[PDB]
């Protein structure tokens, strides 16, 4: 460990005390834009790697989309530890999102709930952004191998959401190792955008073909049109939300393997728990601890549907190596974290691979890619 992070994390517990949380998240971008975040130097366990098809992640963890919607900070936090990074939600237009405050807390439940809205910069900057990680990349020792995904989201106004994703795929692509569709997000009418499977079907058909576009009309080869990390086109995932009933989910895994999507993240926030005191006022979905045991639920459920063919990105509720592992043998190759950060502070990357490492060999696993479904 370090000073640094022991520094950092008082100063975030401060924060967390007194001032709101969507200030707390900017000040931290602003620290990480301006690079005085710690790092983590540590080489990753080779007995923790994992993939997603022909997609190598260093470690099992990374940063879930809403974190850095504009990816203004990137570099920074990537370098506290995770392997990869989901940028954005995006949308082609800049938004406010809906009005301030948007995020509250609840330290007692290790709990969040927000109405964002889709708030970002939009699209055009946004590239402009990920463009200049991208340089800084070639160039960062740290930054090699480390995986950035991309989330792009229907715009507030907009009736129509396949215009609203080709557009921000070809702006964008480029420079994405993956895409997230993601119909899953409260906060945009109504309440859900659709993943009526007809309509998801026609979506992830939809996204492919921009993606098969761009490949066919660069005259470009693949290390000059992909300026990413794995020089390939970006895989196509979709973000799914918990809030659906036993049907709509057969419904949904057929679509995923008739489409051959690349992989489904599961799953988005909540808007099902009312347990939670301070929330009781409270409009949007719900992040952290009590988020676990649901979505842990919707995992094994569609990698059941899915005949375990789809891989599987998991969130949320994961704050410890267990949490970790409860979701890897449910069925998930990845992780992602968003409310730990909130909860832990700049640790959370160090200590929950540690965490891991050490349940994997006290679980008699030789490698994590063995526990990927191992409770059937
Ligand atoms: C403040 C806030 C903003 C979020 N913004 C997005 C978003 O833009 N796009 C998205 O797909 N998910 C968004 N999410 C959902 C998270 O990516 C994640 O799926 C969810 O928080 C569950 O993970 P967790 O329990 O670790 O927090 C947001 C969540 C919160 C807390
Ligand atoms: C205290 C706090 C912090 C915060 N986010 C935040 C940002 C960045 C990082 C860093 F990457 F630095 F770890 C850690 C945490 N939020 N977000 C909503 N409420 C919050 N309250
Ligand atoms: O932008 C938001 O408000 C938002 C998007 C999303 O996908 N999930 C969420 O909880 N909030």
């Amino acid at each position: 460990y370090n000073p640094e992070f022991f520094l950092y994390d008082i100063f975030l517990k401060f924060c967390l005390k007194y001032i709101d949380g969507e200030i707390c998240h900017d000040l931290f971008l602003l620290l990480g834009k301006y690079n005085i975040l710690p790092y983590d130097t540590s080489n990753d366990s080779i007995y923790a790697c994992t993939n997603i098809k022909h997609l190598d992640f260093i470690n099992p963890f990374g940063v879930a989309a809403g974190f850095d919607k504009n990816g203004v900070c990137i570099d920074s936090i990537l370098k506290l530890g995770f392997s990869f990074i989901e940028i954005g939600t995006i949308t082609p237009r800049g938004q406010t999102g809906n009005a301030k405050p948007r995020i509250f807390r609840d330290v007692e439940s290790r709990s969040i709930i927000n109405s964002c809205g889709f708030n970002n910069m939009g699209c055009d900057k946004v590239t402009e952004n990920l463009i200049l990680f991208r340089k800084r990349q070639e160039e960062d020792k740290l930054l090699s191998k480390h995986i950035v995904g991309v989330s792009i989201g229907k715009n507030k106004d907009t009736v129509n959401i396949v215009d609203d994703l080709k557009y921000c795929i070809n702006k964008i692509g480029r420079y994405a190792d993956y895409i997230a569709i993601n119909v899953s997000s409260p906060n945009t009418p109504g309440l859900r955008d659709n993943q009526e499977a007809g309509k998801l079907k026609n979506i992830i058909l939809s996204v492919k073909e921009e993606i098969d576009n761009l490949e066919k009309n660069n005259i470009m080869n693949d290390e000059f049109l992909w300026f990413n990390t794995t020089k390939k086109k970006p895989l196509v995932f979709v973000k799914l939300a918990p809030d659906l009933n036993q049907e709509q989910k057969k419904e949904i895994a057929d679509v995923l393997l008739e489409t051959n999507i690349d992989g489904m993240i599961i799953s988005n926030t909540t808007t099902q728990i009312n347990d939670i005191k301070s929330f009781e006022n409270k409009k949007g979905g719900v992040s952290g601890a009590k988020l676990k045991d649901i979505s842990t639920k919707f995992i094994c459920e569609m990698y059941n549907y899915t005949n375990k063919q789809i891989p599987i990105i998991a969130s949320g509720g994961i704050f410890s190596g267990l949490d970790a592992l409860e979701k890897i043998e449910a069925g998930a190759s990845v992780c992602q974290l968003y409310s730990c950060l909130v909860f832990n502070g700049m640790k959370s990357a160090v200590q929950i691979k540690r965490e891991l490492n050490h349940l994997l060999y006290q679980r008699g696993y030789y490698n994590l890619k063995e526990a990927i479904g191992r409770k059937h």
